[PDB]
């Protein structure tokens, strides 16, 4: 079908804090995943029109990507680190839901998820 609008990334009416955890999530976790060889499918929303996948947004009702997560962190959209961790987990899980066990794109998300969990292990 049409793509939906991307997820909201900025709400100037949401109260804002800096934490060590939110700082680590942007400066370490997002940055490390971004630069990974396997990041590029996850750096922007799924453009299902360009990809010719009419069923993508029939299956995926909670879309998420690292581009949105980067903007959410930069815009202090998250109050609790867990909100950001949940967006990363939504992104990975969306990939496992839409795709099939052993698919190249699933193995890519699995490796990103493993790196995620290694970085989250050291959340301050
Ligand atoms: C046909 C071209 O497709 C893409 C182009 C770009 C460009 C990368 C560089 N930037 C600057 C522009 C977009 C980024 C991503 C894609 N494709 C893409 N994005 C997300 C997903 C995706 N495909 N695919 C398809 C596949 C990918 C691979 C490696 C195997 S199968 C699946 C299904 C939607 C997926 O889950 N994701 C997140």
């Amino acid at each position: 079908s049409m793509n939906p609008p991307p997820p909201e990334t900025s709400n100037p009416n949401k109260p804002k804090r800096q934490t060590n955890q939110l700082q680590y999530l942007l400066r370490v976790v997002l940055k490390t995943l971004w630069k990974h060889q396997f990041a590029w499918p996850f750096q922007q929303p799924v453009d299902a029109v360009k990809l010719n996948l009419p069923d993508y947004y029939k299956i995926i009702k909670t879309p998420m990507d690292m581009g949105t997560i980067k903007k959410r962190l930069e815009n202090n959209y998250y109050w609790n680190a867990q909100e950001c961790i949940q967006d990363f987990n939504t992104m990975f899980t969306n990939c496992y839901i839409y795709n099939k066990p052993g698919d190249d794109i699933v193995l890519m998300a699995e490796a990103l998820e493993k790196l995620f969990l290694q970085k989250i292990n050291e959340l301050p």
